[PDB]
């Protein structure tokens, strides 16, 4: 009973979430997962922000109301060269990373680790946090509020 969410970088609060190292998480459980980090779904104005100072990532993610990935350069194999917040448009599937939003992170880049999931439920998991530079934080515990999602 193991979960393993790898964490990036904030910029401007926003940051990307992915878990098991593949696409995995579904709407209600990217809703969840952000909570547990008191944090919430990114508008795309505050994704359009975190993008400006810095962020992009090669995954597709939710945020409130789309499925996107920030890109600043240009990669064949990322959003297909696109730049800007693109917006996954036809897609047959349902799961995806996440990009979660904390207001009260620095506001422009903070490349510090992360070292807790602080609004975790009780609950009999083992939830690693995986950071960029393999920095790790486990606890036991649950997050996901939805049946469907366990
Ligand atoms: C609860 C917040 C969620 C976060 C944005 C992932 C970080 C955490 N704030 C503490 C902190 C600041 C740098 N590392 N940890």
């Amino acid at each position: 009973n193991q979960i393993d969410l790898n964490v990036t970088c904030r910029y401007a609060g926003v940051f990307h979430v992915e878990k098991n190292g593949r696409y995995s998480i579904s709407r209600t459980e990217a809703a969840d997962l952000c909570q547990a980090f008191n944090s919430t779904l990114p508008t795309m104005d505050q994704m359009k922000l975190a993008l400006s100072k810095g962020f992009e990532t090669c995954r597709y993610g939710f945020i409130e109301g789309n499925v996107v990935i920030p890109r600043i350069h240009p990669n064949a194999i990322c959003a297909a060269n696109h730049t800007g917040v693109y917006i996954l448009v036809t897609s047959n599937t349902s799961h995806y990373d996440t990009y979660c939003f904390n207001a009260s992170a620095p506001p422009e880049e903070d490349c510090t680790s992360v070292t807790d999931l602080p609004n975790s439920f009780d609950g009999p998991v083992t939830i690693t946090i995986v950071n960029r530079d393999g920095t790790r934080y486990s606890k036991k515990g649950e997050y996901r509020t939805h049946q469907e999602d366990i």
